[PDB]
C-alpha cells in the first residue's frame, strides 16, 4: 500500500491536526488534559532541516517531570515501523536533556541527547522497525508476549525532562519510510 494508506496511527503531540507533505494525518493529541504538559514555546522559532510547511509538528511538544507514555491498539499481525519526531527548542549544549525510550519495557533508544545529535531548533527522527506474529512482539533482536496493546514510554532520568513532538506507525519495512535529509 502507498504511504497514506499504510499509516494505522499518528499523533501531533501538544498540538492540533496537521496533514504533512506526504499526505499523513497527524491527529490532535489524545493526552490533552491528561498526563504530561503541552507546550507551544517552539512556535516562535524556525525549525531547521524540516520541510518548512510541516514545522508545526516540531514547534509543539508534550513533556513531563516524571515518566509518561502512549498506549496504542494494534489490530492485525504483520510488519510495522514506528517513527518518533523530536526537536530541542530550549538548550544548546550536550548533557543537559537526556532520556531513554522504551517499548513494552524494551529499551529501544538509550541516552537520547537531541541537541548532541542535531543542534538547537533542528529536526531529529528515530526509526524503529518491529514485527508482530505468533503472539509475540519482536524489536531490536528481543522478544516478548503481545496482548493487543503497545506502550511507548519516555523515561525520566537525571538530566532534565523527557519529551516528544510527533509520532506515527506504518505497515511495511525500513526501506518504505521517508528519511530526513543528511545533516552536519
Ligand atoms: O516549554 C519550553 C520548555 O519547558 C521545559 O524546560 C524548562 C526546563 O526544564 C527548566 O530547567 C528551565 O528552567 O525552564 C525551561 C522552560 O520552562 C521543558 O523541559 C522543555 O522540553 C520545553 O521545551
Amino acid at each position: 500500500a502507498g504511504l497514506p494508506e499504510s499509516v494505522i496511527w499518528a499523533v501531533n503531540a501538544g498540538g492540533e491536526a496537521h496533514v504533512d507533505v506526504h499526505g499523513i494525518h497527524f491527529r490532535k493529541d489524545p493526552l490533552e488534559g491528561r498526563v504530561g504538559r503541552a507546550s507551544d514555546y517552539g512556535m516562535k522559532l524556525p525549525i531547521l532541516r524540516s520541510n518548512p510547511e510541516d514545522q508545526i509538528l516540531y514547534q509543539t511538544e508534550r513533556y513531563n517531570e516524571e515518566t509518561f507514555g502512549y498506549e496504542v491498539p494494534i489490530k492485525e499481525e504483520g510488519d510495522y515501523v514506528l517513527v518518533l519526531k523530536f526537536a530541542e527548542v530550549y538548550f544548546a549544549q550536550s548533557q543537559q536533556k537526556v532520556f531513554d525510550v522504551r517499548l513494552n519495557g524494551h529499551v529501544v533508544v538509550k541516552d537520547l541527547d537531541i541537541f548532541d545529535r542535531v543542534g538547537h531548533s533542528t529536526a531529529h527522527d528515530e526509526i524503529i522497525p518491529m514485527s508482530i506474529r505468533k503472539g509475540k512482539l519482536s524489536v531490536q533482536g528481543e522478544v516478548s508476549t503481545f496482548t493487543g496493546k503497545l506502550y511507548i514510554e519516555f523515561v525520566k532520568g537525571y538530566y532534565d525532562n523527557p519529551k516528544v513532538c510527533a509520532l506515527y506507525i506504518m505497515a511495511g519495512t525500513v526501506d518504505d519510510v521517508p528519511k530526513l535529509q543528511p545533516h552536519p
